[PDB]
């Protein structure tokens, strides 16, 4: 009665100007086509007011909003896939909604009830269960997002905020049972996040001043940015993705390693999960740690290196087989050990996420 | 870039629901009241729209508006003064526009002429004359915009953005010939921008995190917070504020030192006048360099530092009499001399700005 919005009060309000799908020759370009609802639920000195579903539609904002002129926003990335029985699936949409809350928190936002959010978005979802693509290696992107919003110039803690959510289609990224690596750009120029900043919640204030890099990057050649951090330019994400390495480590040891959650990374799901897999399977050495590119290069040099890639909600895996670092092309020789582990963890995720394979970290729509 | 809109061309919607000025007796809290009108320029696909001053209004935007997911947004902060004789002027209006162009460059967002929108600036503040106070001290807020409005989930360059322009008069921030000073609350605990980081432009996503530590800063019973960077703890700026020591230097030499533009700092424009004056003085040793809280330490207790303040448009000059550190509270003697200094560099603004002495700093609207 002043916490959260509930599910159970949730309005529906169906299109009465339905959108035409893209058919089924239809490209779907990742964030360009939206269905026909979102999500929308209001917040002043008042608490939450009924969470709705209505068609989807522009925001009216007053010129002063703060998530115009401070950047009191954020948003969540996570998808939902069709199965070939059509039935829809999330993917771990907890770790989302903790990531989401987490953020919130940072940024002075109003908390809400995880699970009353998750239950909102399984009936927008549902509301637009056509959408879903179900062609193989197709899903629906669920953009959640949390914005300040008082009509006010003044820097403090919102009374005004508002979440919406967002859904649209997205085609395949791989074909069927393969991948293709991406270059990155690897310079130490810009850094993304620092040690007390907030690259370890998903801003939109962190992504805003990468736009110039990720040019710069294609520039010269590359088609990802490995962020590099520190006196050592220690790797930290590859853009929009968390980085591992599968490799002989120094002590000799075969290992899979992913950058440690600092502050200065964010705590991708995709991420999480590679890790969950790996730490089951048993079958290797499988540690957070600070990876450097002094490191990387001995590494190379050696030939301890297996497979280089990042991890996220996009593609879920991606192999990198070059780095840009210091004008050096390095090549990596992701593609030519396989990539084994890659095709497993991509192999592992696509069972579970269209139901081949029942499991745990499956939330039904 | 694209031709620049072109103040020629402005078209003038007046308004037709005047709201009226806050009563003889209402107070211009800031950022709280805005006037009658706006200015408004849309860019895409074709270049620059026509730029249009038209009745203050809410804004529509797509749901997927990349300045609500990855923070495509800047902001400038400047103010016009009205004398007794009403005549409204600017304060460096052109030092603004410079850094919103450059803001706009690092953040990919449309180039324009500077000198077309200051013009529609003038003739925006022209149409609302009425609007700025004219109690001693009071000032009319200006605050330009520009906004990427890609409705796509893509965090790519906009293919279409928004610039807008809003104001606000604002009350007087110290009485007559007088000052107060602020606690600042000083812990390395928060960065609020990085070597290589985008701290020295006027991005929205700077300030967004701000929020948390501002409450902390409140919390722990100060006012303001004053940034620390790097392992030294140096001094960068105190909130939306640039920080400027008048002291005895170690090597005995009695100088005002402010950070310097290494990239870290926003530039501000009172920053720049308040060196201007100084070094036009010629009465002392006038610098930019790093400052170190060992530095402040060790010249609090040898007596060698007189006054302590930061400069911004919100006061122009702010004294500073406490800086809480390591838990440590600690007395800056700053209204113990004078603040001669501050009092000084008060004066010589108020009088530019209201105009009692003609000079090359005012833009007259
Ligand atoms: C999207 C993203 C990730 C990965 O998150 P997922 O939950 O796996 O989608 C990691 N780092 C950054 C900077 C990202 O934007
Ligand atoms: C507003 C601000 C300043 C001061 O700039 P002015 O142009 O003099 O107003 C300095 N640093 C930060 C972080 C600011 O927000």
């Amino acid at each position: 009665a002043s916490s959260s919005f509930k599910a159970a009060d949730l309005q529906l309000e169906m299109t009465q100007k339905p959108h035409k799908k893209p058919g089924p020759g239809e490209p779907l370009v990742f964030g360009k086509t939206f269905t026909d609802h979102m999500l929308m639920v209001e917040w002043n000195d008042k608490g939450w007011g009924q969470p709705r579903i209505q068609p989807f539609q522009n925001l009216t904002l007053h010129p002063a909003s703060s998530s115009l002129h401070y950047s009191l926003q954020l948003f969540e990335g996570m998808k939902a896939f069709k199965g070939k029985d059509q039935q829809v699936r999330l993917f771990r949409p907890w770790l989302n909604m903790d990531r989401m809350l987490r953020s919130a928190m940072r940024l002075c936002l109003p908390s809400f009830d995880k699970l009353e959010l998750l239950e909102c978005i399984r009936r927008l979802i549902e509301v637009d269960k056509d959408w879903v693509p179900d062609a193989a290696g197709t899903s629906l992107y669920v953009r959640p997002v949390l914005i300040g919003n008082e009509p006010s110039l003044g820097v403090s803690q919102p009374r005004r905020a508002l979440l919406f959510v967002i859904l649209c289609p997205v085609g395949a990224y791989f074909p069927g049972g393969s991948v293709t690596p991406v270059s990155l750009l690897a310079d130490p120029a810009f850094i993304r996040a620092w040690v007390g900043g907030v690259g370890n919640y998903k801003l939109g204030g962190n992504y805003g001043p990468t736009v110039l890099v990720q040019q710069e990057a294609l520039k010269r050649g590359c088609e990802q940015v490995l962020w590099l951090y520190g006196p050592d330019h220690q790797l930290t994400e590859v853009g929009t993705m968390n980085i591992f390495v599968y490799w002989t480590h120094e002590d000799g040891v075969l290992e899979l390693v992913t950058p440690p959650l600092n502050g200065v990374i964010l705590p991708g799901v995709v991420r999480q999960s590679l890790l969950d897999m790996a730490q089951t399977w048993g079958e290797f050495r499988v540690v957070e740690r600070t990876i450097t590119m002094k490191q990387l290069l001995r590494a190379l040099e050696e030939g301890r290196v297996r497979e280089v890639f990042g991890s996220g909600t996009a593609c879920q895996v991606c192999p990198v087989h070059r780095i840009l670092y210091k004008d050096r092309n390095l090549h990596i020789p992701t593609m030519e050990n396989g990539p084994e582990l890659i095709l497993r963890f991509q192999k592992e995720l696509k069972e579970i996420q269209y139901g081949i394979r029942a499991h745990e970290w499956m939330f039904p729509v």
